[PDB]
């Protein structure tokens, strides 16, 4: 799809069975999604935001979809204001910007 | 042009008679820049997101060329760790994610 940005470029991703909505960020390099249970192990991270640094657990190999498209890539779970689909995943899904 | 995601999409900006390198971010709803001087009235406010809020300036009907093309809007100034482009002047040159 072409997205248009006079709006949050919010989808539905799909991840653990279960439907969330995601903003498209191409300014995060990574992907970070509210507090949420995944499998398996994770390992500490430490990312970058407007406000200074937070800590969140890194997850690899995770299978999401999003908008449809099947991605299995690296999720930090933390305190966000909203889940974000980083750079990590929008390369996977074959996304770039246009103008 | 067409921006790939492999990186962060940094581009050249003109603001205020200078030269400037930003992010284009489509996860941001406004641009933040790095402390800097503008022309005309400002009002304080606060933005946010992981990390946290900042107080920044916000200045309306400032003049920005982006990556060669020419826009109007709102830009905030303030302790952003990066200069970003957001959603309300990449309208403007007619910026979308496509995949
Ligand atoms: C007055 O209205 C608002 O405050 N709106 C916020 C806004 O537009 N601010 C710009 C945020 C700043 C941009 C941002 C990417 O888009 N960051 C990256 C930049 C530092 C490069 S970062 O947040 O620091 C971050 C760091 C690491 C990673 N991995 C991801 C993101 C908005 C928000 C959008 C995206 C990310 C965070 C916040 C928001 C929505 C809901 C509730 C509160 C705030």
């Amino acid at each position: 799809p072409q997205i248009t940005l006079w709006q949050r470029p919010l989808v539905t991703i799909k991840i653990g069975g279960q439907l969330k909505e995601a903003l498209l960020d191409t300014g995060a390099d990574d992907t970070v999604l509210e507090e949420m249970n995944l499998p398996g192990r994770w390992k500490p991270k430490m990312i970058g935001g407007i406000g200074g640094f937070i800590k969140v657990r890194q997850y690899d190999q995770i299978l999401i979809e999003i908008c449809g498209h099947k991605a299995i890539g690296t999720v930090l779970v933390g305190p966000t204001p909203v889940n974000i689909i980083g750079r990590n995943l929008l390369t996977q899904i074959g996304c770039t910007l246009n103008f």
